[PDB]
């Protein structure tokens, strides 16, 4: 997250860190949202590499443990069947991870709230992106979980020629694009949390930013629209 602030440790308890095995260690690569005690929602593109993945729930500072972490292996990966790695503009950038064990819920570890199927946000709706992604274009991952206020940019604006043009689809949510705050590499897969009727719900799965940089005016961060995939999510979980 470029241009954000450190979150409170209990603000975003559905946020997970998706990590891969790197030698004798583990490295954060992506975010995700805990959606059952044994299922995480992330971006398809985060799992294109055939790596060994784990999920960390309750995490806050990737560089300093505080005793609220739980670590669990990824047991099964179900990528959206229409995802194509070489065509992120086509959409379908979503995947579900079944965890090896169910995590324990507490004030740091909670299920994310998903929207009802088909819900679209009015333009300029209030949302926050969260994650450990780069804090500057070509920078480094955050140590502490970051948040940034990123109001939505509706489809009509986001798909206009000076924004994302035909790269954005109605199965996506755009947010931000001021040139100051944005997602960045390493935020992918994580949530866009939007305040509706007094409650935050996870309306987005971080999918892409511009090739030119993370915080780029008229290139809002682009998320998979969770509410386009409710039936898919429920069908995968019921089948597995």
């Amino acid at each position: 997250v470029v241009g954000g602030t450190e979150a409170q440790r209990n603000s975003w308890p559905s946020q997970i860190s998706l990590q891969y095995r790197s030698g004798s260690s583990w490295a954060h690569t992506c975010g995700g949202t805990l959606i059952r005690q044994n299922w995480v929602m992330t971006a398809a593109h985060c799992v294109d590499r055939e790596l060994t993945f784990r999920v960390v729930v309750g995490e806050h500072n990737l560089n300093q443990n505080n005793g609220t972490e739980q670590y669990v292996g990824v047991q099964k990966i179900v990528v959206h069947p229409y995802w194509n790695t070489d065509d992120v503009a086509a959409g379908y950038d979503i995947a579900l991870l079944r965890l090896a064990q169910s995590v324990t819920l507490n004030s740091y570890v909670q299920l994310g709230v998903l929207p009802r199927a088909g819900t679209i946000l009015a333009n300029n709706s209030p949302c926050y992106i969260t994650g450990w992604g780069l804090t500057r274009t070509n920078g480094q991952l955050a140590q502490t979980l970051q948040q940034a206020y990123l109001p939505t940019v509706d489809y009509a604006i986001c798909s206009s020629s000076s924004y994302w043009g035909s790269t954005v689809k109605n199965s996506m949510v755009c947010a931000g694009g001021d040139g100051v705050r944005s997602g960045c590499q390493g935020d992918s897969g994580g949530p866009l949390h939007c305040l509706v009727n007094g409650q935050y719900a996870v309306h987005g799965v971080t999918s892409f930013v511009s090739r030119l940089g993370c915080n780029v005016t008229r290139k809002p961060t682009v998320f998979t629209r969770v509410s386009a995939y409710i039936s898919w999510i429920n069908n995968v979980i019921a089948s597995n």
